[PDB]
DNA sequence: AAGAC
């Protein structure tokens, strides 16, 4: 059966994305992403937004393959002032990393319900790429590289440190230099115009 | 363009 790396590989993934507020960058760029009970146990303060927590596994960070979760970025975008980030991770953190894939939202009654150790593996990753996804129909014309339905989900239930993150995009030129300066040695990228495609974007314009 | 229960 294919390796993780093998699907990687195959599938032309180059990049992992974890969206947050601009409020946390420093921390993160810090001291790597931490899960939110980890957090909560070293009392370092965050802004979250999920205020429930329904995939029951606060103790995990969440990550997107090949392009954030366009979805639920951007209601919190709407409901959060503010500059948001998005966080380029090696895909490195899939095999070196205790990782957990689902092929939709991880809090969906859809997936959440499942055996833990069944969602660790190749076997559950290759499901991200699958030809339906809880009736989300593949489209023939999607690159190897992006999930099915763009709301799959990776659980990493450990740290995550700094040196796993390969670069940063900001959503201002201002945000990337004040970052950068900051951070010297680290990859700070922005958008100057926001009407184009970005990773702000739906999927579908983003790819259309 | 606004997850998840
Ligand atoms: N922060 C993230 O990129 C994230 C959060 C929830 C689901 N998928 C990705």
């Amino acid at each position: 059966s294919m390796t993780i790396q093998e699907i990687i590989q195959q599938r032309n993934i180059r990049s992992l994305f974890h969206f947050t507020h601009s409020d946390n960058l420093t921390s993160i760029l810090d001291n790597g992403l931490m899960s939110r009970s980890e957090l909560d146990n070293e009392n370092n303060e965050y802004n979250c937004n999920d205020e429930e927590r329904i995939d029951g596994h606060p103790d995990a960070i969440c990550l997107s393959v090949s392009y954030p979760n366009a979805k639920m970025f951007y209601k919190y975008r709407c409901l959060k002032p503010g500059d948001w980030v998005i966080l380029e991770i090696n895909p490195s953190v899939l095999w070196a990393k205790d990782c957990a894939f689902y092929p939709t939202n991880a809090a969906s009654n859809n997936v959440r319900f499942i055996n833990l150790d069944l969602m660790k593996g190749a076997e559950a990753f290759s499901a991200l790429f699958s030809e339906n996804v809880f009736g989300i129909q593949r489209d023939v014309n999607l690159p190897s590289e992006y999930t099915t339905d763009v709301q799959a989900a990776i659980l990493v239930f450990e740290k995550i440190p700094p040196s796993y993150i390969i670069s940063t995009f900001h959503p201002n030129k201002e945000s990337a230099e004040h970052f950068k300066r900051l951070y010297p040695q680290t990859i700070q990228r922005y958008y100057d115009n926001l009407n184009a495609r970005t990773l702000y974007s739906q999927r579908h314009y983003y790819l259309g």
